[PDB]
């Protein structure tokens, strides 16, 4: 049905996500003193990872394919604001997500966000 079918199609790129060159750095949320920052939730008030996102897929906590995207998107505006545009983990966010919006167009995923949104209108 329906919302199996783009449920599987998340699953499948959050995993490419995790897969991906130092995607690693956004599977667990930062630990705030192993990590070396102890500021981090004082300055990023609604953290993500992609480990968040497959549990949201596994229990059935989305009811929108668009709620999955805002998810995924939300771990990189925290990434670019927390950390400073040359860096390290700055860079390895532009990355992802830069695949992640590819992947959005080549999977199809898109395409149920299209016909969600007629739906909802
Ligand atoms: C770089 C890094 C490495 C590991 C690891 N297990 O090696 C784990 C994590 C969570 C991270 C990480 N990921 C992000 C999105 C961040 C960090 C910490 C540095 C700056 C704050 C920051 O934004
Ligand atoms: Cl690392």
């Amino acid at each position: 049905s329906f919302n199996k079918q783009w449920y599987l199609l998340a699953n499948q790129i959050i995993q490419s996500l995790s897969k991906y060159e130092g995607g690693h750095i956004f599977e667990k949320l930062v630990d705030a003193k192993k990590q070396n920052c102890p500021d981090y939730y004082d300055v990023i008030k609604n953290p993500m990872s992609f480990s968040c996102v497959k549990t949201k897929l596994k229990k059935g906590q989305y009811g929108l394919p668009t709620e999955f995207i805002k998810d995924v998107q939300l771990i990189f505006d925290n990434c670019s604001l927390y950390n400073t545009s040359g860096s390290l983990v700055a860079i390895t966010g532009k990355n992802i997500e830069a695949y992640f919006n590819n992947q959005l167009i080549v999977t199809g995923y898109n395409n149920f966000v299209t016909k969600a949104n007629t739906i909802n209108e």
